[PDB]
């Protein structure tokens, strides 16, 4: 099996310091962080550019979850979010294709109500790497070694972030693995485009 | 170059034939077919199960316009709808992330308004396929030879239905290449997969 994770993603509830600037409307309802709707409240939100983009989850895991290495039960699929929740999400979970309805489907999760394809704890991505047993990890990043993914297939874990912008920080003092940095492409790629390379390495 | 088509694609305004069961509503206020939206109103609609789905077209090109074969360029993209439209996406398309903002560039679109960068004329498949000089067309079905991706490289044009029910059937006569249809997996993938493979097939 391989563990594939989309790591600091972008998808909260609303942080506690702009609830006062943001309320439910008509056009969105969720109390889910969307840049699209939230952007002049998150003025002063710390990491704001690499935060409020639930629709990088949305599409990479509609890849994902699709992608024959998945339909075969050789993923394990975990979300691991910039406010440290991990979500693990079951192989036959049928993700709606539909953004709001996903917007809502999330918010229940995230809020912690029961889902049984969706399991959500509380957890730093390091302690999620130790958890899982990752051995050899490969971190997707552009400024990583440029490998051909016919060796992505040499790793247990994969890590791509679940973000616009900026880069993947972890401490690798608090990870039992070993990591590489690797770049599958000399230019900045979108996550789902990553993930999407990796998952079709792995079947063929 | 490659040719990459999504075609029969389920992208259209809504037809005059249902007009008057649709009901305007402040939740959805875009001229084109959503079953979303609209599936009351599409009950007696031919062929209404391989129509109104236009995320499908929407996840389709976030992933082909961003990958590694389209950043170099080698791609030439074309969206031919139910009704027999086509539209020339530039490789440079900014495609919007937002569901609802992706529907207002493509209603404006379909209804003849100009788009630098997304050019639509009202033309059969099998005339474009005539037209851009398509030779060896891979005509995408998972009832096709099964066939591994590494050999998608020997054809110049790929068909991927942008529907989520049917089969892609062309008029033979009509088309000067050769056309085959093939398969990438026994089990049914969701076109934006299709469309995947075949992109990291040719880039990798
Ligand atoms: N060229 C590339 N090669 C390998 N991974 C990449 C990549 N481009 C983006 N990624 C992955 O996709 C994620 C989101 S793209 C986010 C910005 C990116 N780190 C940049 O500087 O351009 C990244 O965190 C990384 O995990
Ligand atoms: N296993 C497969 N191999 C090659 N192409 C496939 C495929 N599965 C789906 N596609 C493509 O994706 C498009 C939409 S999926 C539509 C229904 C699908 N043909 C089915 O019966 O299951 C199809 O028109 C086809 O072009």
């Amino acid at each position: 099996t391989y563990n594939i994770i989309l790591a600091k993603s972008a998808l909260e509830l609303i942080p506690e310091e702009i609830k006062n600037k943001i309320r439910k409307s008509r056009v969105y309802k969720y109390d889910i962080l969307d840049s699209n709707y939230h952007y002049k409240a998150m003025e002063k939100l710390k990491d704001k550019e690499m935060r409020g983009r639930p629709d990088i989850i949305h599409i990479s895991l509609l890849n994902i979850l699709d992608s024959p290495i998945n339909h075969e039960k050789k993923l394990n699929i975990y979300i691991h979010t910039y406010d440290d929740k991990v979500l693990k999400i079951n192989p036959e979970t049928r993700l709606p294709r539909n953004y709001f309805r996903f917007l809502g489907v999330m918010e229940k999760v995230l809020k912690g109500e029961r889902n049984h394809l969706i399991k959500m704890e509380e957890k730093t991505l390091e302690d999620l790497l130790n958890e899982i047993n990752a051995k050899k990890i490969a971190i997707m990043t552009k400024t990583g070694k440029l490998t051909h993914p016919k060796l992505l297939k040499e790793y247990d874990t994969f890590i791509i972030g679940g973000f616009p912008y900026g880069k993947l920080k972890i401490n690798k003092e608090k990870v039992f693995g070993d990591i590489k940095e690797i770049s599958i492409y000399n230019k900045g790629l979108m996550a789902w485009t990553v993930c999407g390379i990796i998952c079709y390495s792995l079947s063929f």
